[PDB]
């Protein structure tokens, strides 16, 4: 691809902040899942407020341009949302505008149509009755799966946009479950849970990196993906947060060896909800959230400026994989323990999720 580099670096700049607000809970979301979502809508906004967004995810505009970035994303999500693509990973985006504005048509058009997102109008007036339309909308084109979302709307609100994306694959070579058991997982030094811990002694791309302090696995799945797991040696969670970089990942790719180890990765399902215009915020990204806000490409008539952004992800990891099927102890490596994960789209090598699990049981 081309913006791997990037949206790679975004993914990143965007998890040490979600993770410095709150080191005791679960963090997952999808880096493009959100570039795609600001990056369609950029569509409807002009001047600064556009370049700004463009480059608060790592793009600068003057060594490349937009009529390659947005063709760049519409490559990568057609990939998943594809035909044959049964890697099971839905995902999609939600406009709820003002009613009350001639919107430019131009733009529900583009939008609808290669960044797969719907927009509906509803009357903010009432603070009640849009959360209402809008929780019980996002209920009806979610599949019933994300239900009462907006705990609470604002009063002078006009524009809000929520970003979903669910996934659950299955492995190449997967899990028998007669093998699966419950198992300690030490997410404190006091407290602990139990949790089922999918186990196999197989041959893997695993490796003790030095650099990161922390033995990194690598696990393809059925499709256009490839998961990444770190677990962090004692204590060592934080250097791990620190060290990660694109140019030590896409290296650790690279290398093709692979050998024997007992592996426990836990079987967990996790989600997490998060109101993007306050971490954006930090990341450079605010134009769109002011008062000037440009977006005169979405409506003529009064000013406008986005209120709300959230985003839902929800991930599920079990044994599922392909129907099918005393000589030099192999290392034993179980991620009985807070250990950071990463997604990459086969293909393109983007970041599709990143995450820490620091308890399988929380949610």
């Amino acid at each position: 691809n081309k913006i791997t580099p990037n949206l790679a670096e975004f993914a990143f700049s965007l998890y040490r902040q979600l993770a410095h607000q709150s080191n005791s809970t679960n963090i997952f979301f999808s880096p493009v899942s959100i570039a795609t979502a600001f990056a369609m809508l950029s569509l409807g906004t002009k001047a600064d407020t556009h370049d700004e967004i463009l480059e608060g995810l790592n793009f600068n505009l003057t060594e490349i341009p937009e009529a390659q970035i947005h063709e760049g994303f519409q490559e990568l999500l057609r990939t998943l949302n594809q035909p044959d693509s049964q890697l099971q990973l839905t995902t999609g985006n939600f406009l709820f505008l003002s009613e009350g504005l001639k919107l430019v048509d131009k733009f529900l058009e583009d939008v609808k149509k290669l960044y797969h997102s719907e927009a509906f109008t509803v009357n903010f007036g009432d603070t009640e009755e849009a959360k209402k339309q809008i929780n019980d909308y996002v209920e009806k084109g979610t599949q019933g799966k994300i239900v009462d979302l907006v705990k609470e709307l604002d009063r002078d609100t006009v524009f809000a946009l929520v970003n979903y994306i669910f996934f659950k694959g299955k492995w190449e070579r997967p899990f028998e479950v007669k093998d699966t058991e419950e198992e300690d997982f030490h997410v404190d030094q006091v407290t602990t849970v139990k949790v089922p811990m999918m186990k196999r002694l197989g041959m893997f791309n695993i490796q003790h990196c030095k650099k990161l302090s922390s033995w990194v696995l690598l696990m393809k799945y059925l499709g256009n993906a490839t998961a990444i797991f770190f677990l962090p040696d004692e204590g060592k969670l934080q250097h791990l947060e620190n060290e990660l970089t694109h140019d030590i990942i896409t290296k650790f790719l690279e290398n093709e060896d692979r050998r024997s180890a007992s592996l426990h990765l836990p079987k967990l399902s996790i989600t997490g909800t998060y109101d993007l215009k306050s971490v954006l915020g930090q990341l450079g990204i605010t134009k769109v959230f002011s008062n000037g806000a440009d977006l005169s490409g979405v409506t003529e008539e009064a000013p406008l400026k986005l209120s709300k952004a959230v985003h839902k992800a929800v991930l599920t990891i079990d044994e599922k994989g392909t129907e099918a099927a005393p000589m030099s102890i192999p290392p034993e490596v179980k991620f009985n323990k807070p250990f950071v994960f990463l997604m990459i789209e086969q293909n393109t090598k983007s970041p599709l999720f990143m995450g820490k699990v620091v308890n399988p049981t929380q949610k």
